């Protein structure tokens, strides 16, 4: 009888429990639980540090992904590369940080090979950079409000072998950045992306990390313009597979989890 869950703020909207509980039932782990825990970045170490021995792991969403990486005493190679963690896994003497959002991006997109755009510089942004690199994109433009954090994302991109550069939202380069790009991964709030949706609408493929509320203004714009829209639910599914594997020690029951995603509203 084990416990897991998802930590973040806000957290009430999370559809992680639906996916994990479906997986645990498919795996015959019928008494396992998975709950939502309201938790900011500052609070994460005290929340996780308070868990009893039946906790096997927690998923971590905004705003705790940087805090999660720091909290863990061991980190996977990919967490160490990305610089944030959306997964903490209990070990015999502590916790290990992993990042499965890379899988989320790569799995949701399926393929990508040309110029890409990433919006944002939060905890999911470096996973988008690495996931795009894994797919084989030739170059990435990072568009964010925080230029110092964007510089760190440029270094990351460069270190994984991808030509990366920064473009400010407001100074006049966004339109040209969009024109060159074949895929856009958005990690910014829907309320921020809304004001640029007309400029961004021309992108051929959009992966939006947001899934609630849905559709985002950005997704409506791209969809209307003829572009392919991939919702945050697809990213959620694909990142969830590796989380279930680390929490359970068993292969992810992909069929069952895909059916659970289809059973959501
Ligand atoms: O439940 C959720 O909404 C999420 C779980 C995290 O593991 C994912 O990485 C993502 O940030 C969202
Ligand atoms: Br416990
Ligand atoms: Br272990
Ligand atoms: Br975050
Ligand atoms: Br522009
Ligand atoms: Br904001
Ligand atoms: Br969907």
């Amino acid at each position: 009888p084990k416990k897991a869950g998802v930590l973040g703020s806000p957290i009430a909207h999370s559809r992680s429990p639906q996916l994990h509980l479906a997986a645990y039932r498919a795996l015959g782990l019928h008494d396992w639980t998975y709950e939502r825990i309201e938790c900011g970045a500052a609070e994460l170490p005290v929340v996780v540090g308070g868990f009893g021995p039946e906790w096997v792991g927690v998923s971590v969403t905004m705003p705790g992904k940087f805090a999660a990486l720091r909290f863990a005493d061991e980190r996977t190679a990919r967490a160490d590369l990305v610089g944030s963690a959306n997964t903490l896994v209990r070990t015999p003497h502590g916790w290990r940080a992993d990042n499965t959002d890379i899988d989320g991006v790569a799995g949701a997109l399926g393929a990508a090979a040309g110029h890409a755009l990433v919006l944002g510089s939060g905890g999911t942004a470096p996973a988008a950079v690495v996931g795009l690199a894994e797919l084989g994109v030739t170059d990435i433009t990072v568009v964010a409000r925080n230029s110092d954090k964007a510089a760190r994302l440029v270094d990351l991109g460069t270190r994984v072998g991808v030509a990366t550069r920064f473009c400010a939202f407001d100074s006049g380069g966004l339109a040209d950045a969009v024109a060159a790009a074949e895929v856009l991964v958005s990690t910014i709030p829907a309320e921020v992306a809304a004001g640029y949706a007309g400029t961004l609408a021309a992108i051929p493929v959009l992966l939006d990390a947001i899934y609630d509320p849905w559709p985002t203004p950005l997704a409506a714009a791209v969809g209307s313009a003829g572009g392919r829209v991939i919702s945050g639910l697809q990213m959620l599914l694909h990142q969830a597979f590796a989380q279930v594997e680390q929490f359970t020690g068993l292969p992810a029951p992909r069929e069952a989890m895909t059916c659970a995603l289809a059973a959501l509203d």
